[PDB]
C-alpha cells in the first residue's frame, strides 16, 4: 500500500499566448515530453512570459492567467497541483473549489493584468488559440458570445481572461453554456470575486 503511492505531477506551463503586438497568437515553449518530465520533477527553468499561459498536467490542457501578481487558473483542471518552477515545485497561495478557482505565485518573468475598473460590459475572451472572442457582459459572472461556436473551440481555454476594451482583467473564464453542442454563452470568476480572495 503505502510505499508504492504515486504522487500527482505538478502544473506545466508549456506555452503562452502573446497579446504584446498587434496579432494574438499561440506558442509552445515545452513539447510534451519536456512537459512529462517537468511535471515529474516540478523543475522548470524555462523562461516565462506574458500574462496568459498555457498550462498541462499528464492528462489535460487549458490557461493560467496572471492578475496583481498571481497566476489564476480553475480547480477543475489544476485540482491541489504545485506548479513547477525553476527551484522546484511551488504549492498552491490560492485554492477555492467553491469558486472553482486556484493560484500560485506569478512566475519570474511573467506580466500581470490589471483588474478592470471600468465598469464596462464590452468584453474580449482570449482562447488557448489566440482567438480574440467579443463577449457582452450579462451578469456578475455571465457573458454572451456575439458570434456563438460549438464547446470544441472553447474546450482547453478555462483559466484564460476576459478583459475589458482596455486591456483590464474582468474575470477568469471557467464555464461554457451550451445548447446542442453550442456555447452563446460564458461564465466566469470575477475579478473582484479574485481580489477578495486576495
Ligand atoms: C455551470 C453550467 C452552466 C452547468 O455549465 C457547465 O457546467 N458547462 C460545462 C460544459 C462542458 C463542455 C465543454 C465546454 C468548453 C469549455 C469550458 C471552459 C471549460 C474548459 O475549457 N475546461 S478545460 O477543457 O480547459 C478543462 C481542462 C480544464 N470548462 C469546463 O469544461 C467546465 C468543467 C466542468 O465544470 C466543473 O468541473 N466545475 C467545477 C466547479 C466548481 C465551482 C463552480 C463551477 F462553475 C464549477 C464548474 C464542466 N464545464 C463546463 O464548462
Ligand atoms: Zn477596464
Amino acid at each position: 500500500h503505502m510505499a508504492s503511492m504515486k504522487k500527482k505531477g505538478s502544473v506545466v506551463i508549456v506555452g503562452r499566448i502573446n497579446l504584446s503586438g498587434d496579432t494574438a497568437y499561440a506558442q509552445q515553449t515545452r513539447g510534451e515530453e519536456g512537459c512529462q518530465e517537468t511535471s515529474q520533477t516540478g523543475r522548470d527553468k524555462n523562461q516565462v512570459e506574458g500574462e496568459v499561459q498555457i498550462v498541462s498536467t499528464a492528462t489535460q490542457t487549458f490557461l493560467a492567467t496572471s492578475i496583481n501578481g498571481v497566476l489564476w487558473t480553475v480547480y477543475h483542471g489544476a485540482g491541489t497541483r504545485t506548479i513547477a518552477s525553476p527551484k522546484g515545485p511551488v504549492t498552491q497561495m490560492y485554492t477555492n473549489v467553491d469558486k472553482d478557482l486556484v493560484g500560485w505565485q506569478a512566475p519570474q518573468g511573467s506580466r500581470s493584468l490589471t483588474p478592470c475598473t471600468c465598469g464596462s460590459s464590452d468584453l474580449y475572451l482570449v482562447t488557448r488559440h489566440a482567438d480574440v472572442i467579443p463577449v457582452r457582459r450579462r451578469g456578475d459572472s455571465r457573458g454572451s458570445l456575439l458570434s456563438p461556436r460549438p464547446i470544441s473551440y472553447l474546450k482547453g481555454s478555462a483559466g484564460g481572461p476576459l478583459l475589458c476594451p482596455a486591456g483590464h482583467a474582468v474575470g477568469i473564464f471557467r464555464t461554457a453554456v451550451s445548447t446542442r453542442g453550442v456555447a452563446k454563452a460564458v461564465d466566469f470568476i470575477p475579478v473582484e470575486s479574485l481580489e477578495t480572495t486576495m
